[PDB]
């Protein structure tokens, strides 16, 4: 996009190494981010430090938007780099000037906000309506369709730890192990540690 | 002013109480704005049980999620709680108003942001809390809303056990049992016609 190139001209770009934290929950929000390269996880936590992953976000995604529309808000979640990342940043105040000049850039942001609300509402449904087995089976399916899934004789090979699965579906590493064993017994997957083949 | 200008481009209509304004799966081509009344946003499981994702009220946009990409479906049901007066405008015409004054899109997007914050908090509650914890957090959330009333013992709220159940994802009977327990632990009063949540 000329429109994205223009926007990015007004930003300053910074590099975050894998596993660094871009955004901490509770911080005062005054800036917008945009992922030029790399991927992140958006995380929230329990009273006990238990993590739940709300979303992954990737190249092309805005981050830090939820504070833009009313002053004095706090970041709603943690954002942690899943890989090395390159991230453009701009102040809300400069971004609002860009909006005035060309509201197409707010349309692009708002389109992502709408999709997130859809996807997060679908997550609420999954958590409310599906048992942990159904959530795990749905998670493996979705991971198998991701761009990073390797093709396999029997289906798609994915790379994900039980910990990560637990953080997505909302259960312990141990509950994940018990259910993965069930799914292999049922001849639906194979599991070799962090490697899982989902059968087509 | 801005609002007054926007409503002049809309058609306004009345929906009686209990009438469904938006059905999940319908083609999304139009945006709505609540001039008067209150609605619930609902999803359904495979057994017809409804969960309430949100209550929305006068000044809220509804049906916004399809605005940014063509050929989408309505993501949820939206049902009138009270009778509603609702302004409606095509997505095409709204996209024209945005070029006049993108504050109208800022207002809509502020609401999407809030909704994503609320719905993300719901994801955590379902992941991290048991049904009692979820009910307790729901009472706390209701106590914080502007329509709660100050009470000598805390905040007084107005909500049926059926509504709580649809918010939390449990039966009305389960709610009634758990409220009696919470009252017994001296956290709420619920034996009256409303609920008072202590220390609120
Ligand atoms: N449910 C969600 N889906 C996708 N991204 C989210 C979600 N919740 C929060 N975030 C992102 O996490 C960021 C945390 O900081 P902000 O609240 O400023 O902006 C937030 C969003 O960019
Ligand atoms: N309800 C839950 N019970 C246990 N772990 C949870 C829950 N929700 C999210 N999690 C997270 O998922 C993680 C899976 O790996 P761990 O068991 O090490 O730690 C777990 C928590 O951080
Ligand atoms: N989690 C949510 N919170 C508040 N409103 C929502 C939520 N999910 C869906 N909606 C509203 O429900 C409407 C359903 O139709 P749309 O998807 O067009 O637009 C949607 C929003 O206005």
């Amino acid at each position: 996009d000329p429109t994205l190139e223009w926007f990015l001209s007004h930003c300053h770009i910074h590099k975050y190494p894998s596993k660094s934290t871009l955004i901490h929950q509770g911080e005062k929000a005054e800036t917008l981010y945009y992922i030029v390269k790399g991927s992140v996880a958006v995380l929230i936590k329990d009273e006990e430090g238990k993590e739940m992953i709300l979303s992954y976000l990737n190249q092309g995604d805005f981050i830090g938007e939820l504070g833009l529309f009313e002053e004095g808000q706090e970041r709603s979640a943690w954002v942690r780099a899943k890989t090395a990342c390159e991230v453009a940043e701009i102040s809300y105040k400069k971004f609002r000037q860009l909006i005035q000049v060309n509201p197409d850039i707010l349309m692009r942001l708002s389109a992502q906000m709408a999709r997130r609300l859809q996807v997060t509402s679908e997550k609420v449904g999954n958590l409310a309506f599906l048992d942990v087995t159904g959530r795990i089976a749905q998670t493996l399916l979705n991971l198998a369709k991701q761009p990073d899934a390797m093709t396999h004789p029997d289906g798609m090979q994915i790379k994900i730890t039980r910990q990560e699965i637990g953080q997505i579906v909302g259960c312990s590493r141990e509950t994940v192990g018990r259910i993965l064993k069930m799914l292999e017994d049922q001849n639906l997957i194979s599991a070799h540690g962090k490697t899982i083949v989902v059968y087509g």
